[PDB]
Order: C-alpha cells, then structure tokens, then sequence
C-alpha cells in the first residue's frame, strides 16, 4: 500500500546496508522513478543475461552457433551446476548454456560461456562497445557471490544495468531474432519465484533475472508488464546488511506489490 519509492526506503531501514531502485520506461528510455540510481551495488548473477547478450552479439555476427555442441568434464564443475552436471557425456549446445544460466543460474553454464568469448574482460569490453563504461565483470564464478565490500568488482549501477538491459532487449544492437531469443530465457527464469513474480497479478509478462549473494546480497532485473507484453524495467539491488534470505526476499516481493498496486 504504500508508495513504491517510500516502500524502497523503508526496506532500507528495516534491513540496513543500501537498496537501489529504478524503474524506466521500455518504449521512451525515460527514468520513472529512483533511488540510489549511480551508486555501485554487486551485480551477483545478474550479470548472466549481459553475458548471454555477448553470446548473442556474436551469433548475429556470424562468430557463433546457438546449436554448437560444448562437450566438457567433471574436473569444470563448480559449484551450483544443477543442469550442467547432468550432461557430462551429451555435453550442452551454446544455447543451451545460455538457457541453464539464466533459467537456473547455473555456474558451471556460465563459465563455460564466458571461455568463449575469453573472458571476464572480454564481457567488459563487449559492454564498454555498446556504451556503458561503467558495469565490470572481473570474476568467473563461484567467486562472484563472496566477500563484497567493494572493490569496484563485478559491480553496476542501477541506471546502467537499467540502461544496458534497455539497450540489449529493444535496441538495434542484437537482430530481432536475438532480442526475442534473449527476453525468452529470461521469461522461462525458474529460480526467482519469491521476488517479483510473488506480487504479479494474473495475466502480467515477466522476464527477469536474480542474484543474490554475500553480506546480504540480492537483486532482481526484469521487464514487466500488463496484458501479456513488457512496458517498464525494474532494476532492483541490495547489499551490505546482515539480513536473511527470508528477509531481503519479502523485501522484495513488498516493493514489487507497491510498483503494481501504483502502476
Ligand atoms: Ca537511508
């Protein structure tokens, strides 16, 4: 019931550390509503929709395949691969990478991505060519999720994930095939279901993707929107209190009911 800015700085207050709020404007670009927009937040695995965006990229260039074939071992397993450990003899396609990677969060998915495209610094590069010279990538997982504070690693501002993710999913910069291919991951997203999609009334479109890690880290980044189709991004990023899951998930959820009762 309360108004969605003054619910995000409630949520603030109740947990410590900093949350981080945007909501823009699919169609037009226009900055709806803020809080704490330029400020760095952890990406956590938010950063596997920007990393399925290069994939992509290079797809619409003729450098990759959706439908190639990456075979791999037991010895690249890291933690938290539900989906890749269970096709250690088929091995995945690229795109079914992309799919576990946002779908489940799947670290072992991602980190296979990342060796094609060479690298954390390579997805920084990829990021700094479309225009935001502020998100990075310098870690390969699991060692996003730990000890945040800070450094400037592995760190967005909401505006500019808000940005990069307007960018990718309505741009010219991927082909309309891959736009789409793109936004259908996230839609099928299958590991999110105590945040924003707890609130959404029946009928609404969902693409989104979550993290969550460390010294009470979590976040969300979605395009939403009534009547089957997305109009708004929401970018939304906490860190730095010693809130539970539990906490920072209903969090959430409470700022995801604000934004929809007040659309
Ligand atoms: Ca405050």
């Amino acid at each position: 019931h309360p108004e969605t800015l003054v619910k995000v700085k409630d949520a603030e207050d109740q947990l410590g550390g900093r949350v981080g709020y945007i909501e823009l404007d699919l169609a037009s670009g226009k900055i709806l509503e803020s809080f704490r927009p330029e400020e760095r937040f952890p990406m956590m695995s938010t950063f596997k929709v920007l990393l399925c965006g290069a994939v992509l990229s290079r797809v619409d260039a003729g450098q990759e395949q959706l439908g190639r074939r990456i075979h791999y071992s037991q010895n690249d397993l890291v933690e938290y691969s539900p989906v890749t450990e269970k096709h250690l003899t088929d091995g995945m396609t690229v795109g079914e990478l992309c799919s576990a990677a946002i779908t489940m969060s799947d670290n072992t998915a991602a980190n296979l991505l990342l060796t094609t495209i060479g690298g954390p610094k390579e997805l920084t590069a990829f990021l700094h060519n479309m225009g935001d010279h502020v998100t990075r990538l310098d870690s390969w997982e699991p060692e996003l999720n730990e000890a945040i504070p800070n450094d400037e690693r592995d760190t967005t501002t909401p505006v500019a994930m808000a940005t990069t993710l307007r960018k990718l999913l309505t741009g010219e910069l991927l082909t309309a095939a891959s736009r789409q291919q793109l936004i259908d991951w996230m839609e099928a997203d299958k590991v999110a279901g105590p945040l924003l999609r707890s609130a959404l009334p029946a009928g609404w479109f969902i693409a989104d993707k979550s993290g969550a890690g460390e010294r009470g880290s979590r976040g969300i980044i979605a395009a939403l929107g009534p009547d089957g189709k997305p109009s708004r991004i929401v970018v939304i990023y906490m860190t730095g209190s010693q809130a539970t899951m539990d906490e920072r998930n209903r969090q959430i959820a409470e700022i995801g009911a604000s934004l929809i009762k007040h659309w």
